[PDB]
DNA sequence: GAGCGTTCAGCGTTCGTTTATCTCCCCCTGGTATAATGGGAGCTGTCACGGATGCA
């Protein structure tokens, strides 16, 4: 029931998903750097950042059903 | 003294010791790239008694 109705993903979604991954990984590595960056840019690296973490959970809580389906074997 | 008689002696002389090196399989971890996307499943009937708990 937890699962509930959340989209199951056609190819160009879940392509457009691992975009956000690596966008928000190179915003947080920059981030994770200890050379200064701007503070209103910093927030938008942020933005960038929190979104990666969004997609992360986006395409995990999608793929919820696929790992009940092998667990059944 | 002759000739050999007992018995410490400390000294070698390597053999005694325990103690130091050094080479190897179980055991643990990580990784596979077509696509695969919400369970089976086992029940059920004793009997009375009481008090909580729901609902007209």
């Amino acid at each position: 029931k937890q699962i509930g109705k959340v989209p199951l993903l056609n190819a160009e979604q879940e392509v457009e998903l691992a975009k956000r991954i690596e966008a928000g990984l190179f915003a947080e590595d920059k981030l994770a750097n200890s050379d200064k960056l701007a503070p209103k840019l910093k927030r938008e690296l942020e933005i960038i950042a929190e979104d990666g973490r969004r997609a992360k959970n986006h395409l995990l809580e999608a793929n919820l059903r696929l790992v009940v389906s092998l667990a059944k074997r």
